[PDB]
DNA sequence: TTTTTTT
């Protein structure tokens, strides 16, 4: 082994665990030149490792990689083009101002495209098709809802889209419905465990995320094209929180001849993975897209606002629907905590914020809220801070002895020594030890993981001590979680650079290879 | 600099 790493060290830089970062510190505090083209390689990977990571870029064309290296690095605009160059030829980048990507990455695109396009020409079956449309079927859809139904006949891969509060969701339970009434089976899952929480609830059915309905294990995804998930339809929700990477491990486990729906709004948040699938999906497959809102009532000053937020401009607060108060990170958590209470307490208002650290974070709403509504004695210590009885709290890692999976919201019963007993909707368990870090308090949320739930009133706490997640798609997704009224907490102008911020889009040529 | 998933 080491006589690949006596001839360069840089050759972690793409190995498990560590990376080009460590690899170049560890090579400079033991000698190491700067100019070595060992580590110029090393660094135009890392470009690329970083293009995706920070951007979620599928490549990046040659000049911005150069252009990448030289600020992830330092050498000479004419360095770097060697750079890139050798690491092109080295076979550590492959191209197609030709496109450079990971070597794995392309050829991940490459398939992905392969698979939906075998997806999009290949007819449902099991030469086994009866999906027929009954009425009692379409009953409570509206027009739109109800032709998805009618699209998944005759088609492998349908998307639904539509913006926040359309009811994409909500048509699920029907198309599920369908599925198990003409004996398929039916699989659900989301990105994330409260939305595959949420899946399941509105749709009366058991969901995961997308990892546990795959099997994530440590050879990988025990689902794949030699062991397909046991489906014969899969919903899949939330779906524009799903990267390349994701999309093709799920589409690589569809049984033959099974159908896939994809159901998710791209205007909302992007993976934190590389890629966007959805939006070349969006384009290539049968779409149906839902334009009539439910959620809130018709002309509620939260639906114009989040139209306004599509077009970078920030709402116009005043109403009692759609009010803002101007706050702090200093005592700013213990104001968002009181302007909790004067609205009904943590039961009859969720918390937002876009960020878990920080004097706006969710860790320290939390500590706040939870002193304000539930003050004393000292309990179990969880995940940050601790638990006493009467705290909400939410499974954030998933635990397969009691069966509490990543998402699922409780309520502490008790809080003895060192014993948290606690009520994950009616599955009443005690927790002690290592189980005791698989859940935080559940006063504040993060926005990535509220996107797939609505709540009557909603209190998203947006200031410039987020900068870095003050993006368009994260306040549209926000603003949009409330069904009746919209309360926010932090300033306005944290909001005005929100809405002009839209993160900038994604290179990938999944639409091109799929429609070439 | 930050968001998620993870037998
Ligand atoms: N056809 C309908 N008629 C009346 N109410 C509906 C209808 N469809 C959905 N709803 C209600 O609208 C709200 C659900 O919207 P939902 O199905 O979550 O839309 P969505 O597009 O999934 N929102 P999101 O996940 O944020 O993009 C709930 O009140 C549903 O009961
Ligand atoms: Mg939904």
């Amino acid at each position: 082994a080491l006589d690949r790493l006596e001839k360069d060290l840089f050759t972690l830089t793409e190995v498990e665990g560590i990376g080009f970062l460590t690899a170049d510190k560890l090579w400079q505090a033991r000698g190491g030149a700067l100019d070595d083209p060992r580590r110029l390689t090393a660094a135009a990977v890392y470009a690329l490792q970083l293009a995706g990571t920070q951007a979620g870029h599928s490549f990046l064309p040659r000049s911005r990689a150069e252009k990448g290296v030289v600020h992830y690095t330092r050498v000479t605009p004419g360095q770097a083009r060697l750079a890139v160059e050798t690491a092109v030829e080295l076979g550590r980048l492959s191209e197609d101002e030709g496109r450079i990507y990971l070597p794995h990455v392309l050829r991940a695109e490459k398939k992905l495209a392969s698979l939906i396009r075998t997806l999009l020409a290949t007819p449902p079956a099991d030469g086994n098709d009866d999906w027929a449309v009954p009425k009692k079927a379409r009953k409570g859809l509206s027009e739109e809802q109800a032709s998805v139904l009618d699209q998944l006949a005759g088609h492998r891969l349908v998307v639904l889209t539509g913006g926040p509060g359309t009811g994409k969701s909500t048509t699920t339970k029907a198309v599920a419905d369908l599925a198990e009434s003409l004996g398929l089976e039916v699989g659900l899952c989301a990105p994330t465990g409260k939305a595959a929480r949420r899946l399941g609830e509105v749709t009366g059915r058991t969901a995961s995320t997308v990892h546990r309905l795959l099997g994530y294990g440590p050879q990988g995804f025990r689902h794949n094209h030699l062991e397909p998930a046991p489906y014969d339809l899969l919903i899949v929700d939330e779906v524009s929180m799903m990267g390349d990477a994701l999309m093709l491990s799920l589409l690589a486990a569809v049984p033959p001849g099974a159908r896939v729906l994809l159901v998710g709004d791209t205007d909302q948040l992007p993976p934190v993975d590389a890629g966007l699938p959805l939006l070349a999906l969006a384009q290539a497959a049968p779409t149906i897209k839902l334009t009539q809102v439910y959620r809130q009532a018709a002309k509620n000053p939260i639906i114009q606002a989040a139209h306004g937020l599509l077009h970078g401009e920030a709402p116009a607060w005043g109403d009692k629907r759609l009010n803002l108060t101007e706050i702090e990170p200093d005592g700013g958590a213990r104001r968002v905590a009181l302007m909790v209470r004067e609205l009904g307490g943590p039961g009859a208002v969720q918390v937002l914020t876009p960020m878990r650290k920080g004097p706006l974070g969710m860790d320290h709403l939390n500590y706040h809220l939870q002193a304000l509504f539930n003050p004393g004695e000292g309990g179990v210590r969880i995940a940050e801070g601790e638990a006493r009885p009467g705290d909400t709290v939410v499974q954030t890692k998933n635990d397969y002895n009691n069966e509490i999976f990543n998402g699922t919201l409780g309520m502490v019963l008790k809080a003895e020594g060192a014993r948290l007993t606690v009520d994950f909707d009616g599955n009443v368990v005690e927790l002690t030890g290592a189980e005791l870090f698989n859940l935080q308090l559940g006063y504040a949320l993060t926005v990535h993981r509220a996107q797939g739930s609505e709540w009557g009133t909603v209190l998203g706490v947006l200031h410039e001590a987020h900068m870095p997640m003050l993006s368009r798609n994260l306040v549209y997704t926000a603003l949009t979680r409330a069904r009746d009224r919209f309360f926010s907490a932090g300033s306005a102008s944290a909001w005005q650079i929100a809405a002009a911020r839209q993160r900038e889009a994604r290179n990938t040529a999944l639409l091109e290879r799929i429609r070439a």
